[PDB]
């Protein structure tokens, strides 16, 4: 009754162009079985949304990668938020929500915007730049480590550690094996920066450590909560900003609309997150037998959610394969949905908004002027290099 498919969603060919295979996955049925990895798959919006919003049945504490923590040891100690279920998830989640709060965003917004404007001004002096290394990577690196309270030394480990974490959610393929082989220096750096003395006053990390006396978390939980922000706090936003620049380069009519109304910056970024979904896929594990999309799934089964596919499902979206900066983007699952929905999304959206606002006000044209290079990662979609010429307004 459930269709079996041989598509490998973690193959290099799939990463190179996932969209035809994602249509095949959607159109085969609401629930498929992926014989390559012995997991269930859901690629339509409806089932992805349903799974995300039923955490009791589709749990996260057995891992949100392929590996089942009841069967195998996690490669690093489990995240106290991403890899926890309610109720243990609840109070650490509340702490991170209050650390990355609206009030915090108000404190840091003016500086984040000034740094975005300064970066675009600097790039316009060069003209021909790499929109990944010089913009999508450089701008978050110029604001987020400082906002964390990290020292200057060792920041070159941050993006490698993030890529390692994302690769480690995948199956035991070459991408994952090589990531773990290379992991030791990045992991050593990140774990050390999680200790209270290494996080500057007033930053996100210091605030986590200050939140250890309310009955929500204890002092020995704060290092791993800092680790969560150093796992997820940079590379995903880098990919989203790079995706937005890629979209504006490929769809010049949308850059023209954005220039005419820079208040579209926040939705232009949200639409880039829907369109390119930096986090492509994520797993749950069933805790009991469940009926989903007419299929009966037993206990202890891995369920692979295709977030990027859900964000391009024509059952949910009109013209899903168009980049439309005035689209009603509410409801996309690029940040997840439900109790685990990205706790850092205010930071991501702030960074993306103020960068796209700077581009909207300062740049007249964005022309690709060199070979575009994709980065392959088991979980993340993103570019390695995006040569562009920037024309000033
Ligand atoms: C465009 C950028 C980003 C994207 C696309 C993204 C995507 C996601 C997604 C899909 C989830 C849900 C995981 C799940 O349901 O299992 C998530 C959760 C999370 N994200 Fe983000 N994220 C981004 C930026 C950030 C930032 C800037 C931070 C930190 C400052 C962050 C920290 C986290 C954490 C800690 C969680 C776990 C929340 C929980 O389990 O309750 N992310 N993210
Ligand atoms: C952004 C993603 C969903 C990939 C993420 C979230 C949280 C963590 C953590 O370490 O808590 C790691 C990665
Ligand atoms: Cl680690
Ligand atoms: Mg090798």
């Amino acid at each position: 009754t459930i269709p079996h498919l041989a598509i490998d969603p973690f193959s290099l060919d799939f990463f190179d162009d996932p969209y035809p295979d994602q249509q095949t996955l959607r159109d085969a049925g609401p629930v498929v079985y992926l014989d390559k990895w012995n997991v269930y798959g859901v690629a339509r919006y409806a089932e992805v949304h349903a799974v995300l919003n039923d955490p009791t049945t589709f749990c996260s504490s057995r891992g949100v990668g392929l590996s089942d923590f009841k069967k195998e040891k996690p490669w690093r100690p489990p995240s106290l938020i991403l890899e926890a279920d309610p109720p243990a998830h609840t109070r650490p989640r509340a702490v991170l929500s209050k650390v990355l709060s609206p009030a915090t965003m108000k404190t840091i917004r003016d500086g984040f915007a000034a740094a975005a404007d300064a970066k675009v001004d600097e790039l316009l002096q060069r003209g021909c730049i790499d929109a990944i290394a010089d913009l999508a990577e450089a701008y978050p690196l110029s604001v987020f480590p400082d906002a964390m309270g990290l020292k200057q030394e060792g920041r070159e480990h941050l993006l490698p550690y993030a890529g390692l974490v994302a690769n480690a959610f995948g199956p035991p393929n070459e991408l994952r094996q090589t990531a773990i082989e290379r992991s030791a220096p990045h992991q050593a750096y990140v774990n050390e920066q999680c200790q209270r003395p290494n996080l500057a006053p007033g930053g996100f990390g210091a605030c986590i450590h200050a939140f250890t006396d309310t009955g929500e978390i204890t002092p020995d939980e704060a290092p791993l909560l800092v680790r969560s922000l150093l796992s997820a706090g940079l590379q995903e936003t880098v990919n989203g900003i790079g995706a937005a620049v890629y979209c504006l380069a490929r769809f010049p009519g949308e850059l023209q609309r954005l220039r005419s109304d820079p208040t579209l910056a926040r939705n232009a970024f949200e639409e880039a997150v829907r369109f390119e979904s930096p986090v492509q896929t994520f797993f749950r594990t069933t805790t009991r037998e469940v009926e989903l999309g007419g299929a009966v799934i037993g206990e202890g089964e891995k369920v692979l959610m295709f977030l990027g596919s859900a964000n391009r499902d024509p059952r949910r979206w009109s013209d899903p394969d168009l980049y439309d900066i005035t689209r009603k983007t509410s409801g996309h699952v690029g940040f997840g949905s439900g109790v685990h929905m990205c706790v850092g999304q205010l930071v991501a959206r702030l960074e993306g908004e103020v960068m796209l606002s700077a581009l909207a006000r300062k740049v007249a044209a964005i022309d690709i002027d060199g070979p575009v290079k994709r980065r392959f990662n088991n979980t993340l979609r993103g570019l390695e290099s995006l040569p562009v010429k920037l024309t000033p307004a």
